DNA sequence: CGGCATACG
DNA sequence: CGTA
DNA sequence: GCCG
């Protein structure tokens, strides 16, 4: 009925069971604000069941056989559907651990390890760390300084422009480089934290060396409020997007593949996150195959696999293929 | 119980 | 350590 | 926290 992995069935952008999806989220950001990855993923599998579901629960026994549902996350379920809240989740949101870990690591620049530590040393505002800006790193000073902006949903009214900023210094890198939408707003979401933009060339090896090039060209057009280069193949960049009378600075990740791995670098920056995740766990689990943005690795003939569409990685793993507004795990 | 995705900057 |  |  539900299989175990979330790469193994369609999960819509939205669904039927938002609100139960989004207490069990709670819990899984909290395991992670104290280094549980194991229960962290375990909650946003449970999670991500209920979004595949084709309608709401609505009674606990509908969670029998589904996967990664058992004592607790049936629990958090069963008190939401009596009482509408799950008291457990209410005390994490409420939590000044959780409220300040949340802050903290949404700082670009800024982790998990190092939000914990700020908080051990007694920080609980931005402002706290405004104070002492000489143990910031440049890059979580430009977070800092922008966060405001950065707090703000991009738009997907807003990536048409930005991608034809990034294709016209692309173009001016390398002509005949491409430049596809990926991330969240491919999968079909309508707002978005930042922009994820994949760059290729169709004739294998010509986009070596490529991003120093595009990012010198947006740099000297005025549009890169912060990147880290200010050799690569990813940047993290703060770029300034127009306004009325105006501007926002929002985040834009660059990434430059050969064309041969553009596929799996597709596939990987296309996400979710979960999904890839599982993806992966499913491929070197299930099927003795070793995934990433780059490739797939099969060990024991010691061989890759060629794909020239996102359709071959799923035929090679055997899996149903989806497209990217079912991968919304 | 072991395992939990896999990279690059 | 940060980032995707 | 849950699966196998
Ligand atoms: C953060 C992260 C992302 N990715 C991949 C899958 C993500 O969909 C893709 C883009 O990362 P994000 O931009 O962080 O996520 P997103 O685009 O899906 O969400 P949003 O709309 O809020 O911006 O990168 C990983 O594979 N691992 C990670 O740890
Ligand atoms: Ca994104
Ligand atoms: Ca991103
Ligand atoms: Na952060």
């Amino acid at each position: 009925w539900m299989p175990a992995y979330a790469c193994q069935r369609p999960t819509p952008l939205t669904h039927h069971n938002t609100g139960l999806s989004e207490a069990l989220e709670i819990l899984a950001e909290a395991a992670g604000f104290e280094g549980s990855e194991g229960r962290l993923l375990t909650f946003c599998r449970a999670a991500s069941v209920l979004k595949a579901l084709p309608s709401p629960v609505t009674t606990l026994s509908q969670l029998q056989g589904l996967p990664h549902f058992g004592e607790h996350s049936s629990r958090v379920v069963q008190e939401l559907l009596e009482h509408g809240v799950c008291e457990e989740v209410e005390r994490v949101r409420r939590s000044e651990r959780y409220q300040t870990m949340k802050l903290f690591t949404q700082i670009f620049g800024v982790g998990v390890k190092t939000a914990d530590r700020w908080y051990r040393e007694g920080l609980r505002t931005l402002d706290d760390l405004r104070e002492q800006p000489q143990k910031l790193t440049q890059q979580q000073k430009a977070g800092l300084q922008h966060h405001q902006d950065l707090s703000t949903p991009v738009l997907r009214s807003d990536v048409d422009a930005l991608q034809q900023v990034v294709e016209e210094a692309v173009g001016q890198a390398l002509p005949g480089a491409t430049v596809t939408l990926t991330g969240g707003f491919r999968r079909g979401k309508l707002q978005g934290h930042d922009v994820d933009f994949l760059i290729t060339h169709p004739k294998e090896g010509q986009e070596a060396g490529l991003l120093p090039r595009v990012m010198c060209r947006l740099q000297d057009q005025g549009l890169i409020l912060y990147h880290q280069h200010q050799a690569f193949e990813r940047s993290f960049c703060i770029f300034r997007l127009p306004q009325p009378g105006s501007w926002k600075a929002v985040r834009v990740d660059l990434v430059v593949a050969p064309v041969s791995q553009f596929p799996f670098a597709l596939l990987g920056w296309t996400g979710s996150k979960l999904f890839q995740r599982e993806l992966r766990r499913f491929s070197r689990k299930e099927k003795g195959l070793w995934l990433n943005s780059h490739g797939l690795f099969d060990p024991e003939q010691k061989t890759f696999f060629q794909a020239a569409s996102e359709e071959d990685i799923f035929r090679h793993l055997g899996l149903e293929y989806l497209p990217p507004e079912q991968r919304n795990a």
